[PDB]
């Protein structure tokens, strides 16, 4: 496996995006995963639409929109309702809402997903270095996540359990000490350019290997 990735330089992530006051972690984390697989597929890149999933994979996928979903049970949404529109056509308004999904405006599909074992972080690696950015969940719960600006993430007072869903995107080191890229959902004044570096390698560190999963077109 490389040493390195990072599929920004691939062109196959998007912009950071900004949930605000809605808890839609999960939404852009799906998104973004499949939004590297769009492009992969079809040499465009697109931002697909967080509120389609918000506002459509409700309670069937065992999710509640603004207060939380799963990143696995959105892919079975994608699949399910044969697409996902684009951001553009069916844009992020922080809200819950009546879905409004229009096949017309249909800018990607997901056929299946893989969802992977539990704190692997070297099938983590492989994932990311083969596959593309897998959506995880994170221990975001400490004030230091929150706070973070700069350099590789570690915190003693961490857990292995999710509760914030980021974007995998590649990964690397700093003469040693090895990180997870992520690409977060609070916009690009989070941490370095909205992405963290969180330490790999560390015991699946603030549970980044706890909840993997990356969708195919
Ligand atoms: C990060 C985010 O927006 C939130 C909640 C923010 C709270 C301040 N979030 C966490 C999640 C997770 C953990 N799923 C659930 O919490 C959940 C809740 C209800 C039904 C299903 C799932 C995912 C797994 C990261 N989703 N949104």
């Amino acid at each position: 496996l490389p040493d390195s990735v990072d599929w920004r330089e691939k062109g196959c992530v998007t912009e950071v995006k900004y949930q605000g006051s809605c808890g839609a972690c999960w939404a852009f984390s799906a998104v973004g995963a499949l939004e590297a697989q769009l492009k992969l597929k079809t040499g465009k890149l697109v931002s697909l639409s967080a509120q389609n999933l918000v506002d459509c994979s409700t309670e069937k996928y065992g999710n509640k929109g603004c207060n939380g979903g799963f990143m696995t049970t959105a892919f079975q949404y994608i699949i399910d309702n044969k697409g996902i529109d684009s951001d553009a056509s069916y844009p992020y308004k922080a809200m819950d809402q009546k879905c409004q999904y229009d096949s017309k405006y249909r800018a990607a599909t997901c056929s299946k997903y893989t969802e992977l074992p539990y704190g692997r972080e070297d099938v983590l690696k492989e994932a990311v270095a083969n596959k593309g950015p897998v959506s995880v969940g994170v221990d975001a719960r400490h004030p230091s996540f929150f706070l973070y600006r700069s350099g590789v993430y570690y915190e003693p007072s961490c857990t292995q359990n999710v509760n914030h869903g980021v974007l995998v995107v590649g990964y690397g080191d700093l003469n040693g000490k090895e990180y997870w890229l992520v690409k977060n959902s609070w916009g690009h004044n989070f941490g370095e350019e909205g992405y963290i570096r969180m330490a790999r390698n560390k015991g699946n560190h603030c549970g980044i290997a706890s909840f993997p999963s990356y969708p195919e077109i």
